[PDB]
């Protein structure tokens, strides 16, 4: 066996899987409506880039490993085309990170901000930039436009001979790869840290009622901000903003910080507690509860009012008798539960257990999917960094012994493997993909 016949076989095998695997990803999104969200718009674009790697980039890699004589610019295309595909991938991974960001920290305006129309727009633009960036050497930044054994008008097509290293290190690596990766690292880290935030009465209603940092109109058209904090019933945004500046103690222009929204909420809680203590029915029960169960009672007052909660004569009684399970069953038979089952179910769980479980679960499911996608970026980095780092060595230490050929082509094979791993990850960690794959393979591929 030859030392190259292996290189060629291995890379042809990689190409077949790259194509088959990523065709399957696109196939699923087309068939399944539950995979036709905006997030998978970028997954498909990413899958497209990986298919193109198996079809063109890899054959180009093999062709160029011969060092054959070719025209300058024609040689640059074969060598640089893969850079186009790589850049596109970067943009796709970055857009996924951001998408998951404003979907987990700012859920209230995700669908009004992230739309299919805009996604397609951003994708189209990113493909243009990818060509502009990947084919920059073709635009003039090269080493042939000014070489023997090939005759004039031609040069031996060796990567390091035609593609400037200062381009590969400064522009390609540092600016176009390194920066996005670190940016994607910061975004995911912030997503994760948010799911591990410390829970309390503020984070409790932030989930049940939502958080707004810009003045908005409530269900009945009243100016409101923060967590359900009504400013005024006057039909004037101007007047609403003036009320806000009075409460905050500064010129807000209709926008406050998270912290400031919390101070308003704290005040709202204090008032509710005072109202509860003036009520002869609620006081005995409130006083007998622990801190967490009190928050669940305050939660109900924020929704139904103090007179409303005081109507639960029997459920309240059980609560003071610490008959948590009985109270739960009874509260479940209410018209309140029938109206808002999700919110009520969480509040009731809080009465049952006396923990923040119901609210911690919401955050841990609202992030589990982002872990799957984050793994995608980690593997990309792992598959591409080695090659980038070797370039830096060659570049920064000119008179050192160059990396041996075996190591060089090993880093190249590795980077190509990155176009195979994604489909496997979707199968293992994402349920709706796995189920669609099984359906496709069994029905359309085996045909039964
Ligand atoms: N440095 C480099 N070389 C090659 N092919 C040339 C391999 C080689 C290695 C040593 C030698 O003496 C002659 C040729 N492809 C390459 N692709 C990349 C690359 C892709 C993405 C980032 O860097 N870098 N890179
Ligand atoms: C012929 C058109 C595409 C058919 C794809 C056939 C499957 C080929 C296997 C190579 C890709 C594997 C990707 C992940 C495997 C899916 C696992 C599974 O759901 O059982
Ligand atoms: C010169 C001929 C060789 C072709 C090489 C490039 C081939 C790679 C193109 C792959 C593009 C995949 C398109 C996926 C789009 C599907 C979108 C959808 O299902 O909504
Ligand atoms: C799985 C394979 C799918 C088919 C992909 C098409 C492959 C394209 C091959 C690229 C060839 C590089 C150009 C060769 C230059 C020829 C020079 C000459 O003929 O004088
Ligand atoms: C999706 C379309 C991507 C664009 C690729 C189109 C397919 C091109 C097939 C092979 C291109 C050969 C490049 C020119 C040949 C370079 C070497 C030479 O000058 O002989
Ligand atoms: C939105 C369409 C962009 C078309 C310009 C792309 C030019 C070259 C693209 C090569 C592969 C592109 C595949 C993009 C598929 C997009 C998937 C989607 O938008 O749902």
């Amino acid at each position: 066996i030859m030392g190259s016949s292996v290189y060629i076989t291995v890379e042809l095998a990689i190409a077949v899987l790259a194509i088959l695997g990523n065709v399957l990803v696109c196939w699923a999104v087309w068939l399944n409506s539950n995979l036709q969200n905006v997030t998978n718009y970028f997954v498909v674009s990413l899958a497209a880039a990986d298919i193109a790697v198996g079809v063109l980039a890899i054959p180009f890699a093999i062709t160029i490993s011969t060092g054959f004589c070719a025209a300058c610019h024609g040689c640059l295309f074969i060598a640089c085309f893969v850079l186009v595909l790589t850049q596109s991938s970067i943009f796709s991974l970055l857009a996924i990170a951001i998408d998951r960001y404003i979907a987990i920290r700012i859920p209230l305006r995700y669908n009004g901000l992230v739309t299919g129309t805009r996604a397609k727009g951003i994708i189209a633009i990113c493909w243009v930039l990818s060509f502009a960036i990947g084919l920059t050497p073709m635009l003039g930044w090269n080493n042939c436009g000014q070489s023997q054994g090939c005759g004039e008008g031609q040069v031996a097509c060796l990567f390091e001979d035609v593609v400037p290293m200062n381009y590969m290190v400064y522009f390609n690596f540092f600016a176009c790869v390194l920066v996005p990766l670190l940016l994607m690292l910061g975004v995911y880290l912030r997503i994760f840290l948010a799911a591990r935030r410390q829970l309390n009465i503020f984070e409790m209603l932030r989930i049940d009622e939502g958080l707004r940092l810009k003045i908005y109109k409530d269900t009945e058209g009243y100016y409101t901000i923060g967590i359900g904090h009504l400013l005024t019933k006057s039909p004037s945004l101007n007047a609403a903003k003036s009320e806000l500046d009075k409460a905050i103690g500064r010129n807000t222009n209709g926008v406050i910080t998270k912290d400031e929204a919390e101070k308003l909420f704290n005040q709202d809680v204090d008032a509710a507690v005072r109202g509860i203590l003036r009520n002869a029915k609620l006081k005995p029960v409130y006083d007998s509860l622990d801190a967490v169960r009190r928050a669940a009672l305050i939660n109900m007052v924020f929704q139904m009012g103090e007179t409303g909660v005081a109507g639960f004569t029997n459920s309240l009684r059980m609560l003071q008798q610490k008959r948590w399970d009985e109270a739960a069953v009874n509260l479940a038979k209410s018209r309140w539960y029938n109206q808002t089952p999700n919110r009520a179910k969480r509040v009731i769980t809080t009465f049952r257990t006396g923990t923040w479980d119901a609210y911690r679960s919401t955050l841990q499911k609202e992030v589990h999917a982002a872990k799957s996608l984050a793994i995608i970026v980690g593997l990309f980095a792992l598959c591409w960094l080695p090659l980038h780092i070797i370039n830096c060595f060659t570049f920064f230490c000119p008179d050192c012994s160059h990396a041996p050929l075996w190591l060089m082509y090993l880093a190249i094979v590795l980077s190509h493997t990155n176009s195979v791993v994604n489909p496997f990850i979707y199968a293992y960690r994402i349920r709706e993909f796995r189920q669609t794959f099984r359906k496709i393979i069994r029905s359309h591929v085996l045909r039964q």
